């Protein structure tokens, strides 16, 4: 594991420090990698980072983002963290073209996030926490959603759950519902300028139908993931027997 045994070619995003697209020298993989200067760390949170990075590694699923290799630059004081390159980039900026371009994603493409997130969601709980949000899920470049490493103030939670505004699996159901509506519909089903207001909405529990051209099977499923009472959405096992969900749906290689 040496950063010279990697080419970069260029930075996509910066932020916690850097992502690059990078190459792989011996073989020519495309890969990407997270840069982070840990010069100004203490042990205890140097420390916070291995064991971190120790749990990147130890989760291997086709729907969840892989951890490659991990390197130390102990001159310039940079961690590196290999992981795969995901060609289509993440969901969020997908939701926001869609948005600013006014054109609805197809029936199919939700079918696709809904089956592989709730197949990495599966795989989590069976670990067993990894934020499902837009920005945390990732699409390459053979139809395959991955979700990312994100939670593994400013803003407003639009995603939090009825029980977890107040005090649970069935929690990233609703959360799972929340994306799979924005996706939808390219707003969230619940929307306020406060937190507070936003909790009033959530409590209610009422939203639009998503658009028409959504089949009434595939709202059906959304809005049951959207139901107030935990243990009236469906579990992840109720989700996949859905008549919707097809194998063409799920990961290929
Ligand atoms: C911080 C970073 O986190 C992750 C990034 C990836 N990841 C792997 N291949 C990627 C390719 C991306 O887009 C490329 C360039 C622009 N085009 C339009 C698409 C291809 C974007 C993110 C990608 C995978 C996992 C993580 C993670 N934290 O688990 C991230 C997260 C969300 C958005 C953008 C970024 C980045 F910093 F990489 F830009
Ligand atoms: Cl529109
Ligand atoms: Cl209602
Ligand atoms: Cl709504
Ligand atoms: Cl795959």
């Amino acid at each position: 594991s040496r950063a010279e045994d990697y080419e970069v070619l260029y930075t996509i995003g910066t932020g916690y420090g850097r992502c690059q697209k990078i190459r792989r020298k011996s073989d020519g993989k495309i890969l990407v990698w997270k840069e982070l200067d840990y010069g100004s760390m203490t042990e205890a949170e140097k420390q916070m980072l291995v064991s971190e990075v120790n749990l990147l590694r130890e989760l291997k699923h086709p729907n969840i983002v892989r951890y490659y290799d991990r390197i130390i630059d102990r001159t310039n004081t940079t961690l590196y963290i290999v992981m795969e390159y995901c060609e289509g980039g993440d969901l969020a900026s997908v939701i926001t073209k869609g948005t600013k371009e006014r054109q609805y994603l197809d029936e199919e493409f939700v079918l696709r996030v809904m089956t592989q997130l709730t197949l990495a969601l599966k795989e989590c709980h069976r670990r067993s926490h990894r934020d499902l949000k837009p920005a945390n899920v990732f699409l390459d470049g053979k139809q395959n959603v991955k979700l990312g490493d994100f939670g593994l103030f400013v803003g407003t939670p639009y995603y939090m759950s009825p029980e977890q505004m107040n005090r649970n699996e069935k929690s990233d159901i609703w959360s799972l519902g929340c994306l799979l509506y924005e996706l939808c519909a390219l707003m969230p089903p619940f929307t306020a300028f406060s937190q507070k207001e936003l909790a009033g909405k959530i409590r209610e529990g009422k939203f639009r139908r998503i658009p028409y051209r959504y089949s009434d099977e595939l709202n059906e499923i959304i809005t049951r993931m959207l139901n107030l009472k935990d243990y009236h959405r469906p579990s992840v096992e109720e989700i996949l027997e859905n008549p919707l969900i097809l194998e063409h749906h799920h990961h290929h290689h």
